[PDB]
Order: C-alpha cells, then structure tokens, then sequence
C-alpha cells in the first residue's frame, strides 16, 4: 500500500512507474498511474513538442507502431544521481537516461525528468521531461529519411 | 541573516543568488556565494562541456570579454513555474529562460538549473544546468 509509505518515498515510487509502465508497455493496457487529466510536457518549448494529454500520448504510440518497431526499452538513474524531492509541492526530478531499440538501430540520451502528483501522492498529475534538442533534432531527421513501416 | 531565514527559503535565497550574481557580473568582484570547491556542471554529457571549478568559470568568463560584448544579462524562472526544493537533499531546482545582448545578436534560451548548497544552505557547493544543446552548438559554431 502506497499510503502506508512515508510521503517521500511515496512520491518517488509514483513517479518511478512512468519509467516502470514505458518499459512494460502494452497497448491494451495503456499508461497507467496517471490522473485522467494528467499533462506530458516537453521541454525546452524552442523544441516545438506541444503539451499533450494521455490520450494523445496513447495516439503517438499508436502511430509509431506502424512506422517502426520499438524493443528493449530501458529507464535508469545516471549513477550517482538522487532524487530531488519536494514533499509540500508533490514534485519528484530524476537525472535519467532513456534506452530503445528503434527500427534497425539504437536510441538513448540523457534527460531531466520532473513529476508531479495528486495531492494523495499516488498517481501522476505532471510529466515534464528537458530533451538533448539536438540529439533529438537529429532522430526525427533520420526518422524522416525512413521508409514507414521500414 | 541568512541562518535567520527558514531552510526552505534560506535555499532559494542561496540558490537564486547564482542568478543575481550573473546578472550584476563584474570580474572584479568575480563568483560570489559559492564554495571555494564548488563545481558547474554542464548538461548533457554529450554536449561534451567539462566540469569546472570557481577559477575555470572566471578563465572561461575572462575570455569570453575579449571576443564580444555581453550587456544586459537578465535571468527569470518561466512563468507558472516554482522553485523545486529538496530541504533533505539541500537541494533547488529551477526551470528558467536567460537572456543576454552578445554583438548585436540577442541570447536567449530555456535551461533546468540544479543547485546543491552546502549543509548550511548558506553557499552554492553545485550548480548543474541542463541546456538547449541545438541552440548552444549553434551558437558555439557561430563563434
Ligand atoms: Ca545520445
Ligand atoms: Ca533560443
């Protein structure tokens, strides 16, 4: 039970599930530990990614599973890293990097990730993650360069 | 006083600083409110800017008056954002826009700021930031 934990590490575990849920992913099971108003933000807004609700999330997982195959997704902590958590303002930031298997090569950069949560600290109201724009930039440039579907 | 003030404000105070010293920036004055070991950190690794001391900033600071004008440096968190403070961990976390006038051309981009004070919260012992890499590599080439 998440309410027996003390709040901290409540938050923590809440906010850990985005990374839990995007590795396990399923399309009949959806994203899960959200709010039903729960918000993506992708930062920096120069990188042109608008904010977006879970179920425009859902819709671009959709869209990418005819474009490309995606395996072997893989969330970590860049070691040494700690969690910066604001217990009275719900937010958790994670030092991450983000690992896939895309078409027929590699992705993984480094991110900031910042959650936030219903006031009970049990599902996320916020994900907001800061991007490598130019690593990013370039996957999308490639990406348009690719056969859909391969 | 700053040990007057509550941790948490007593961080953001410490933390915000580094801002405010950017912003009045006078080489004679240099880096103030931070460890004499505190380190800036640059990210994304990839990037490929190496950590650097107090004395490593001042260089960079010191070569960077010789090449071009930098006038009117302004620092503001983005607009509905809050300062993320971790009491525990002495730790802050801003999301913020920087602005500068270089050679006639205008800087301006979107960063993640983390600070890490010293058990105090009195001095900056980390600053950590999380930069636009296609703006900063840009920029750098335009250089
Ligand atoms: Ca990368
Ligand atoms: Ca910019």
């Amino acid at each position: 039970d998440l309410m027996a934990l003390p709040l901290r590490e409540r938050l923590i575990q809440t906010a850990d599930h985005y990374f839990r849920n995007m590795e396990s992913f399923d399309l009949e099971t959806g994203l899960t530990g959200r709010t039903a108003d729960c918000i993506l933000k992708v930062l920096p807004a120069s990188f042109g990614m608008p904010d977006r609700t879970n179920e425009e999330c859902m819709a671009a997982h959709i869209a990418t599973r005819a474009d490309m195959t995606m395996k072997n997704f893989k969330a970590w902590r860049v070691p040494g890293s700690i969690p910066i958590v604001d217990e009275a303002n719900r937010k958790v930031v994670f030092h991450m990097e983000i690992y896939a298997e895309m078409g027929d090569g590699v992705y993984h950069n480094e991110f900031i990730f910042i959650m936030t949560t219903n006031d009970e600290g049990t599902l996320l109201k916020e994900v907001a993650e800061y991007v490598d724009t130019a690593a990013e930039k370039k996957f999308a440039a490639e990406r348009m360069a690719r056969t859909k579907g391969s």
